[PDB]
């Protein structure tokens, strides 16, 4: 078609690994991360296309090419439906929603496209000091129940990084990044600009 979907696993052509954006709806028309609110764009029953780190759930930790994730929904346990379910499916396991799963051959898992917000600064040392970052394609190694802050069970993912484009903190993905004159993006007349 004429579009350019979002809801196809992988990176969007022409957005390089180290692309920045001030805010969330330049993320949005770029494709790279869809949705205005879910920090998943994902349909429960095919899997997980995208999405956006930016703190929240202090259990959550970001190493950078590893980092772990928590689930929404549940007041009441989290069910593997909606988001949890889609980003479920990306493993590279038959879904479990009672002990959840965990993947031998991870990087045969579907790709996540992968953004990093400002928000996610205070337990990550690799959130943007600005806006938003595209840091590249990452996989679920497995995922798993269990008690939340709240007492209640939350679903937990572990992803890990598998992608050509080196990481934008990187020597190598700082090279690209200065090579292809990459920029925070503001939009037409903000600064002004």
């Amino acid at each position: 078609g004429s579009h350019m979907p979002s809801n196809h696993y992988g990176p969007i052509p022409g957005i390089p690994v180290g692309t920045m954006w001030r805010f969330r709806v330049q993320v949005s028309e770029s494709g790279v991360h869809r949705p205005h609110v879910a920090g998943i764009h994902g349909r429960s029953n095919d899997g997980a296309y995208s999405l956006v780190l930016a703190g929240g759930y202090e259990d959550d930790v970001d190493h950078g090419n590893f980092f772990t994730y928590t689930g929404s929904g549940g007041s009441c346990d989290q069910k593997l439906t909606n988001t949890n379910r889609a980003l479920a499916l990306n493993c590279f396991a038959p879904i479990n929603d009672q002990e959840g799963a965990e993947a031998k051959d991870w990087r045969s898992g579907k790709p996540v496209r992968v953004v990093r917000n400002v928000k996610g600064g205070k337990n990550s040392k690799y959130a943007p000091a600005e806006g938003n970052r595209y840091d590249g394609i990452y996989k679920v190694v497995k995922y798993w129940p269990e008690k939340g802050k709240s007492g209640f069970l939350v679903w937990r993912y572990l992803l890990r990084r598998d992608d050509d484009e080196p990481g934008p903190w990187t020597k190598e993905g700082k090279d690209r990044i200065k090579k292809l004159g990459l920029t925070m993006q503001y939009p037409e007349g903000y600064l002004e600009a």
